């Protein structure tokens, strides 16, 4: 899967349909994987750098692959 | 969904019916989304600023959308 | 539901039947809500003040309502 | 249930059958309660003193009761 | 199960199929145990030394046993 964005998590958003939105770099992407919610929030709080991999690399795109550094 | 309140979490409450209550700003709101429980407590502990979006923007109103800044 | 005890969490105990015991103030109370286990341990570790609301306000009594401050 | 060991968590081990092993004092014990996994790791990380209560108080013995202080 | 690698977690990766990848030492290994996801991230954040035991000790190999020191 191609890299989409790398950077710190600016903010996260819990959505009405239980999906989770994240803003990294200049893209706002979302995931339907529930396991990622607490993982992404921890990364936001501790200031980790994440790389999100997805073919839908555009605002509103989905992802399910993340690298925590 | 319109913004309702923005601020730090003053306190949280675990309810008898397994719902979760949060006090942000001047509104006391609750959610039935179990996933939000640990996320909201983490936000409380680390002192994050949260934005709750909901049409039921009044005390005792419900929500399921939260932005963690 | 009436307030029972308020104070820091002195200690927590995981029970053989998967219920969770907590000692706040002078009372030792237990809950069968699994969601409360990690929340209460976090409150103990971070030194939060909790308020437990219950009608069974006596040693060995049950609760399912907690305010985290 | 009788006290078995008291002290800090020296190390923990995730096992192949999804049980969790903990080394407290001079005993290595394990539990099959999934709820205890994150609780025990938190206790290891923060340096809490734990008391494990069990009748099988010997290396390789099982437990399901823990006191966190 | 024989020791494979020992060291700090360089990075973790959430995979498309809900498995979890970890890089320790010079090996990149993955696990299908969901319970290990938050445990491993906590280990990465706090800088613990972990020992991964597995017979599939090579890049892309699987594991389900971890010692958290
Ligand atoms: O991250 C793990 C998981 O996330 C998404 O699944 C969510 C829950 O983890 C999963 O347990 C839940 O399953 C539903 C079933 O769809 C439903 O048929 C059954 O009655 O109730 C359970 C409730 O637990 O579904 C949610 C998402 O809707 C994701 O879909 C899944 O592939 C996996 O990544
Ligand atoms: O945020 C996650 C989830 O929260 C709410 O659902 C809760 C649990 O997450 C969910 O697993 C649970 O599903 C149970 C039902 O309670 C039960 O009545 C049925 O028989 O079995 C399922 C599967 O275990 O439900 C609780 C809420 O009571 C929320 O409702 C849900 O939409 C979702 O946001
Ligand atoms: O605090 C939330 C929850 O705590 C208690 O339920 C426990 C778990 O939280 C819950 O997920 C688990 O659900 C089981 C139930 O045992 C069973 O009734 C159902 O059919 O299957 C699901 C698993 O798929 O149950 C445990 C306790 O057994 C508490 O019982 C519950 O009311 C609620 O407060
Ligand atoms: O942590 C207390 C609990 O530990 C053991 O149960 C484990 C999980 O806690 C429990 O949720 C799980 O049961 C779930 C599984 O997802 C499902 O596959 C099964 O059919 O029932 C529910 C459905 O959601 O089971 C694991 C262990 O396999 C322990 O067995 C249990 O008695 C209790 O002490
Ligand atoms: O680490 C615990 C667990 O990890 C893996 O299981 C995952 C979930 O923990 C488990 O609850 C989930 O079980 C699903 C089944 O896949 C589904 O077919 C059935 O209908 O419902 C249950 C939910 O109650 O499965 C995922 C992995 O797909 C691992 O597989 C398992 O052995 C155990 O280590
Ligand atoms: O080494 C880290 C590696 O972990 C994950 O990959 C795992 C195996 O290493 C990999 O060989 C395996 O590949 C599967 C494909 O997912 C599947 O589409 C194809 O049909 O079969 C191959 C071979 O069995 O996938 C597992 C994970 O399930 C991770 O996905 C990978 O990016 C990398 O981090």
């Amino acid at each position: 899967t191609p890299d989409c964005v790398t950077g710190k998590v600016e903010y996260t958003k819990y959505n009405d349909d239980d999906t989770f939105t994240v803003k990294v770099g200049d893209k706002e992407l979302f995931t339907n994987r529930w396991n990622l919610q607490s993982l992404l929030l921890s990364a936001q709080i501790t200031g980790m750098t994440v790389t999100i991999k997805t073919n839908a690399c555009h605002n509103g795109g989905t992802f399910s692959e993340v690298i925590f550094r």
